[PDB]
């Protein structure tokens, strides 16, 4: 919504900038302006043929006689044509030059001070500047907004100014050379921008409907796969794919409902665009029978008009163009031109000389850019006298912190006074105040370049002499001589990260070359290993007695030698002295002290796509009709001037034309018959192919065991979004594109046939010329791609130091130094900025090169058209008719290009489609093979078992486990921490198979057993019970798979877990519908639930993996009461981390690192005193 005066956007145009601006598009205009011409003379030269094929036919008594004043006006007219037509192709080459290089010129030049002006300006911008702004989205201001300015300024202007000077020129000699046409093509434009904004209208309500569709299914999805391990546990892979295919079947539905609806909007939208063409030529001959019109000012005024009107439509980009390129210079030159308070590149104020270094503040009240939501600092006064080192102490605030701040001048106080020596601070330049003040912060921070570089960021003019004495008086010499490389080691984010109290006396030795009158110490002790502290602060003792100090740490140890200490309370200075002092005050400090003591041929994507061996040849046959009926149309508009040129006797001419007109609007409509079938076969081909993809891959997704789905790289989304990416795009890829590409090579196909056997050789001219003009556009824009990529690639590395310099900027303008980021920022920019003087030559050079290529092989289209080819017998009327066939045969492959990344697109998208189902599991439930015992009692063996996550094969969870249980005993199970406890549950479960050793059931391994089998007899409840949206009848009754459960039977299981007080307190009973769609309820309800549909199945084995996790209050003494029911009945393995819950246990055991350490009944490990009785009392009295 924000945008800029035209003026003060290009601001630093000047001199150069603004002739290049104007010859720039001034020669803009000039090349609009050629085209239209183009088409002027294209009538001239049809009245020389009309003049000659009227006398011609008109004679049929004298043939030598037809072979002498005809020729002759022929050559002299033709010649004069040809010398024109070579002229405008001259023309063009020049001003097509002239323009995009100039204008790129004056962009390159502009974009070169934009980006040194804004940089320069984030680096004048004061502290409490940056406290309300982001630097994140600010660098990427930086490089995103200029990038849009240098759009808008560049060759895009003269581009605008090229179609504007066609619509002009086009509608000048539209009206000049006839005022009735121009009124009725401007007629009919209504009906072509009301035909168009049906398309606006159908796609923005359709696009969200199918948007609106597949949510439906991927909604399906996302609680599955979400909510899979739950799935996995009840077997319900069989419905919840169904339940998905349930959802492909309508989106399949209303995808063909789409496809008839948009391709009948298509074909009625050409229809009504030709029709509107048709009756505005048709009209234009019922023109020329009245003797108003030539055959050969009709099709001038029908271009130039048509051609006029078209480059309303090529401008408007250009618009936009420039008015994103104001809009984005507003946020842009609001920095530039924002004149700080502070400065700091100000040369202005006093430089003090001899500082002595007494410093105090007066009633300081101040605070941050926060304002009036908090106020730091109520009043302060603190003097220290030079040579002195003042400590200041505080517990909580960090006002402390706060008197750096100002000390630093980063941002005045709101009332009161800060004063160096007897000065106020701000009388002092604020650079000269910052050489004057050196500044060790808590953390410190390197830039990235040498040892000697971060030190020479203390001062540009420096030898390795006075970097030696600093570190080396900073204790910081000695283990960088160890250190490889020796000063001209590498630091930074990235490479060579070093140790805390190391980095810090880099710093010091930083802030030491510096030899400030002022030193500023904050936390610098703080926050850092407690050996390398006693090294840096013997570097900071020895960085001071030659200097007045504010040091500021929670390190008691620093404060003893401190001439005085101050501390805080509320912003107010309260207590000060020396230590003894405060020590006898009692007061804060004393208080503080004791306190602290892969692209291939895939062929199978469409041999699964051979499901359907027809619809596909019903929309090729009927594509390629489509196709060859294309040329058709040009070869009517051949004839319709063709006959109407070759005229002769004029009373036959007004019978043949309303014949013709009336042909075209029947091909036209076989045209939209072929149109709708070949749209309509594509589009129900592609939809039900987009169930069969996303039916098998969600198939075999539910296939992959437990170990799949715990993959980083494969989470909920990321496979929801792997599931609808690779199956819309393999649509495209058969789909349109193939339509279109079929339908053009056809187009073009019966184009060269009619072409060339009328012509001989005339065609064989043009398919040496076209291929040529086409390749040269293709090879233009791989060098405008080639020059994007590489311009990306070295803008970067400027935006890198930038990156480094705005946020680490708190520290450098400590540092001051801003104009050395300046100045590497220059340097930086010296490389694109001549390397963008280039860009404006190979730009225009290209572009002016492509353009004469169109007009030099229109100029060739009429050298054989006449001359070689008219002194001979053949005629005007195929001539025209060869123009129109290979040129638009040739722009109809034009699309072929345009929707090659399309098909790669899909190919990457198969790629991952194709591997995503062959992908077969370790256990996969889906095999049918296994056991199935037919005993019903249920024993566990868990014997040696070592087993470590396929994640994360580091730290073992289970190493050398060993349990049993018999059957309807309460197996509890205690661990120290872990997944100990739960790795149990899921190796029943088989969720997956162990390392070492193994597990059984009744007697078998579970490894030989049925995978699904064995987890029926499973009652899994987990910590958080997860709930489909559905009926809690459905719920309840998902427990139980492969028969439905009866409803009294799912009763009987809401009997058991307690929930059924709810059940009837709802209105709608079994029937409600939870999962947060249809009612909420809380966990203990949510847990019931799961307890009810895990008893639904009756199983033999519960699995009570924490139960009582997330639960609270008596909701927690009504689930444990319903657990503890549910079991003593079945075998039962318990974890719940409720030890109280737990003493009537058949067995308790407790896990150790993977071993089993103590297992016994309660009173009995009760009786030992170890683990368990540790883990019973330490809960207990807590
Ligand atoms: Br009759 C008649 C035939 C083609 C005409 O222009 C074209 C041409 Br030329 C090519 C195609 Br494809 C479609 C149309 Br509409 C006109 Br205007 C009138």
């Amino acid at each position: 919504k924000p945008a800029v005066s035209v003026l003060t956007m290009f601001r630093y145009a000047g001199w150069l900038d603004r002739l290049y601006m104007l010859v720039g598009t001034l020669a803009a205009i000039i090349h609009g302006v050629a085209l239209p011409l183009m088409m002027l003379i294209f009538g001239d030269m049809t009245d020389s043929f009309a003049s000659v094929g009227q006398v011609s036919k008109q004679s049929t008594q004298m043939s030598e006689a037809d072979k002498r004043a005809m020729f002759a006006k022929l050559e002299e007219e033709m010649t004069t044509y040809a010398y024109y037509y070579t002229g405008i192709g001259a023309g063009v080459l020049i001003v097509a030059y002239i323009q995009v290089s100039f204008w790129c010129l004056a962009a390159g030049r502009q974009i070169h001070k934009i980006r040194q002006k804004f940089f320069h300006a984030i680096m004048n911008q004061e502290i409490g500047w940056f406290d309300v702004h982001d630097v994140g989205e600010l660098n990427t201001r930086l490089t995103d907004d200029v990038s849009k300015i240098n759009e808008g300024i560049g060759d895009k202007i003269g581009m605008f100014f090229q179609a504007m000077a066609t619509f002009f020129g086009g509608f000048i000699i539209g009206f000049t050379r006839g005022w009735k046409l121009t009124l009725v093509i401007l007629a009919i434009s209504p009906v072509l921008g009301l035909s168009a904004g049906i398309w606006a209208k159908i796609l923005s309500s359709f696009t969200d409907k199918e948007l609106h569709a597949y949510a439906k299914a991927g909604a399906v999805a996302e609680e599955v796969l979400a909510a899979i391990r739950t799935v996995i546990a009840f077997g319900g892979q069989k419905k919840e794919l169904e339940r998905y295919n349930n959802n492909l079947e309508e989106a399949k539905r209303l995808g063909i409902k789409k496809a008839i609806t948009a391709n009948i909007s298509m074909g009625a939208a050409f229809l009504l665009i030709y029709a509107s063409y048709a009756l505005a030529f048709w009209y234009g001959t019922s023109l020329v029978i009245s003797k108003e019109y030539s055959i050969g000012q009709v099709l001038t005024v029908f271009f130039s008009v048509l051609i006029g009107a078209f480059s309303v439509g090529q401008a408007s980009p250009n618009i936009e163009a420039f008015a994103n390129a104001r809009g984005a210079a507003y946020e842009v030159f609001k920095i530039i031109d924002n004149k700080p308070s502070i400065d700091s590149f100000s040369k202005s104020g006093h430089k003090p000389d001899n500082i002595q270094g007494n410093l105090e503040f007066k009633n300081i009240h101040f605070s941050y850019p926060s304002r009036k939501e908090v106020q730091i600092l109520k009043g302060l006064n603190l003097k220290v006298k030079s040579g002195q080192t003042v400590a200041l102490v505080g517990n909580s605030g960090c006002g402390k912190s706060t008197t750096v701040q100002l000390m630093q001048r980063l941002y005045d106080p709101l009332d009161g006074m800060v004063s160096i020596d007897g000065q106020d601070i701000r009388t002092i330049n604020v650079r000269y105040l910052r050489e004057i003040i050196g500044v060790v912060s808590q953390e410190p921070v390197l830039f990235a370049t040498t040892i000697a570089e971060n030190i020479r960021y203390g001062r540009e003019d420096v030898t390795m002499d006075e970097i030696e004495k600093a570190v080396k008086e900073a204790n910081a010499y000695d283990f960088i001589m160890k250190l490889p490389h020796q000063f001209d080691t590498l630091v930074g984010e990235r490479g060579a990260q070093l140790s805390g109290g190391q980095k810090q006396r880099i710093a010091i030795a930083r802030a030491l070359v510096r030899n400030p009158k002022i030193l500023l110490l904050d936390e610098a002790t703080s926050a850092l290993d407690t050996e390398s502290e006693a090294v840096v602060q013997a570097a900071l003792d020895k960085a001071r007695e030659g200097r007045t100090t504010i040091v500021i740490a929670h390190r008691l140890s620093t404060v003893r030698n401190a001439d005085v200490i101050a501390g805080f309370d509320g912003g107010v200075i309260v207590e000060q002295g020396n230590h003894d002092e405060l020590m006898r005050e009692k007061g804060i400090y004393f208080k503080l002290v004791m306190t602290q003591t892969p692209p291939a041929s895939f062929w199978r994507i469409l041999k699964l796509n051979s499901t359907e061996w027809p619809y596909f040849v019903v929309g090729i046959f009927c594509a390629i009709i489509n196709g060859g009926l294309q040329p058709a149309f040009s070869v009517i508009f051949s004839k319709v001037v063709g006959v109407f040129t070759n005229g002769g006797p004029p009373e036959t001419q007004r019978q043949n034309s309303n014949l013709f007109s009336l042909l075209f609007l029947i091909l036209g409509i076989i045209s939209f018959i072929t149109f709708f079938l070949q749209g309509f076969t594509f589009g129900k081909a592609g939809e039900i192919l987009t169930k069969r993809l996303r039916y098998m891959v969600f198939k075999s997704m539910l296939r992959q065991d437990v170990s799949w789905f715990d993959d980083p790289k494969n989470t909920t989304g990321a496979l929801t979004t792997r599931l609808a990416n690779d199956a819309a795009q393999v649509k495209g890829a058969t789909g349109s594109r193939l339509a279109v590409i079929f339908q053009n090579i056809a187009n073009l196909g019966t184009g060269i046939i009619i072409s060339l056997i009328y012509g001989w050789q005339l065609t064989l001219l043009l398919l040496a010329i076209v291929p040529i003009i086409a390749i040269a556009g293709v090879v233009e824009m791989k060098m405008l791609s080639g020059q994007a990529l590489k311009d990306k690639k070295e803008l970067e590395g400027s935006g890198k130091i930038a990156t480094e310099a705005i946020e680490n900027f708190r520290t450098v303008v400590s540092l001051t130094r801003e104009q050395k980021f300046e100045t590497m920022y220059a340097q930086s920019l010296q490389i694109p900025y001549r390397n963008a003087m280039k860009k404006a030559h190979v730009f225009g050079i290209t572009f002016s090169f492509t353009q004469a290529m169109m007009y030099f092989s229109y100029a060739a289209a009429f050298r054989f058209g006449a001359y070689l080819v008219t002194q001979q017998l053949m005629t005007f009327e195929n001539v025209l008719l060869v123009f129109s066939a290979i040129v638009f045969g040739a722009m109809a492959v034009g699309q072929v290009s345009s929707f090659a990344p399309d098909y790669a697109k899909a190919t990457v998208s198969a790629s991952h489609i194709i591997r995503i189902i062959e992908k077969t599991p370790e256990i996969d439930s889906y095999s049918t093979q296994g056991l199935k015992p037919n005993m019903l009692e249920g024993n566990v063996q868990f014997s040696g078992v070592v087993f470590n996550y396929p994640t994360r094969p580091s730290i073992p969870v289970l190493q050398g486990l060993s349990l049993e249980v018999k059957k309807g005993q309460t197996l509890a199970l205690v661990g120290s921490s872990g997944c100990g406890k739960s790795t149990v549950v899921q190796l029943l479960e088989r969720f997956y198979d162990p390392m070492a050793g193994s597990v059984f059931l009744d007697g078998k391994e579970i490894k030989q057993l049925n995978v699904q089998w064995l987890r029926a007899q499973l009652g899994i409840v987990s910590q958080e019970p997860i709930l489909f949206d559905c009926s809690i009848a459905e719920n309840i009754a998902y427990g139980d798979n492969s028969r439905v459960v009866s409803y009294e039977e799912i009763v009987r299981a809401a009997k058991e877990a307690n929930i059924h007080q709810f059940i009837d307190s709802l209105p709608d009973k079994y029937n409600t519908r939870v999962g947060d769609k249809g009612t909420q309820l809380s966990g203990g309800q949510k847990q019931r639930i799961a307890i009810a549909r895990a008893l639904v199945r009756q199983p033999h084995i519960l699995l009570l993996d924490e139960a009582t996790s997330a639960l609270d209050t008596e909701s927690e003494k009504v689930v444990q009461e319903a657990l503890d029911k549910a079991r003593e009945g079945r075998t039962c393995i318990v974890i719940a981390h409720r030890l109280s819950t737990i003493q009537n246990a058949d067995l308790i055991v407790v896990i150790q690192n993977g071993k089993v350490k103590e297992h016994g009944t309660h009173q009995q490990l009760l009786a030992q005193k170890g683990i368990y009785f540790s883990m019973v009392s330490v809960q207990a009295g807590a």
